[PDB]
């Protein structure tokens, strides 16, 4: 599924995303809209073997399993097919547990180049939430 800009961002605020660890759901948007284009089916290969999985873009180096990156874990305990799933609540879910590791947002690379520091609120202006 291809979200809307606005669709997506009220899914994500529904499933507690909006200020989740300080980041206002602007920035959700913003790097749901660069690593994924609001499709939920978004898959890309990373040069190490790893994939990234759906609208978040979420690595199976670390946190899914896709039964082909060795030596890799699966932290969010799903298969990485669940993140590609039309529904976000396990992209959610899965990226509450690696903005809370840490690193906060800056593990989403596209996030820390293309969104952070910009003004975030631009992508949820004129949406009903
Ligand atoms: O910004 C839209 C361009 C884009 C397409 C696919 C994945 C990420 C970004
Ligand atoms: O108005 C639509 C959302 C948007 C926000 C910031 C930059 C380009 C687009
Ligand atoms: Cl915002
Ligand atoms: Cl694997
Ligand atoms: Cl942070
Ligand atoms: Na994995």
């Amino acid at each position: 599924k291809v979200f809307g800009r606005c669709e997506l961002a009220a899914a994500m605020k529904r499933h507690g995303l909006d200020n989740y660890r300080g980041y206002s759901l602007g920035n959700w948007v913003c790097a749901a809209k660069f690593e994924s284009n609001f499709n939920t089916q978004a898959t890309n290969r990373n040069t190490d073997g790893s994939t990234d999985y759906g609208i978040l873009q979420i690595n199976s180096r670390w946190w899914c399993n896709d039964g082909r990156t060795p030596g890799s874990r699966n932290l969010c305990n799903i298969p990485c097919s669940a993140l590609l799933s039309s529904d976000i609540t396990a992209s959610v879910n899965c990226a509450k547990k690696i903005v809370s590791d840490g690193n906060g947002m800056n593990a989403w690379v596209a996030w820390r180049n293309r969104c952070k520091g910009t003004d975030v609120q631009a992508w949820i202006r004129g949406c009903r939430l």
